[PDB]
């Protein structure tokens, strides 16, 4: 069901190695809906190549645009299981401290802060 369940550790590592080779300036991001989530839709895909210069504030804007949300729908983004201390950090920095061992950066979204 989840990305980690669909692909072996070996497979996730090799995909990150190919994104490095073919899209060297991009951060490999996995973005999943919270399994509890009732309100927001599911994304059209799971794996995203994010330009390494955008900060987390701009990534939230990007995902809200991809979900085609309106001004008063709530959106919370967990990175590596937890709240972001700051949305102003460049995703290149966030990646280096919050990447998984497989080399993806995992994110989950919900309409409640209580996931
Ligand atoms: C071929 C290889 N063997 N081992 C053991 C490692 C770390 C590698 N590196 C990559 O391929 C990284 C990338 N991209
Ligand atoms: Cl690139």
């Amino acid at each position: 069901k989840t990305f980690k369940q669909r692909r072996t550790f070996e497979q996730r590592v090799e995909d990150v190695r190919l994104i490095r080779e073919q899209h060297p300036t991009k951060i490999p991001v996995i973005i999943e809906r919270y399994k509890g989530e009732k309100q927001l839709p599911v994304l059209d895909k799971t794996k995203f190549l994010v330009p390494d210069h955008v900060n987390m504030s701009e990534l939230i804007k990007i995902i809200r645009r991809r979900l085609q949300l309106n001004a008063n729908q709530a959106f919370f983004l967990l990175v590596n299981g937890h709240s972001m201390v700051s949305v102003s950090t460049p995703i290149s920095e966030v990646y280096e401290s919050e990447k998984d061992e497989d080399g993806f950066l995992y994110m989950v979204y919900a309409s409640q802060e209580t996931f």
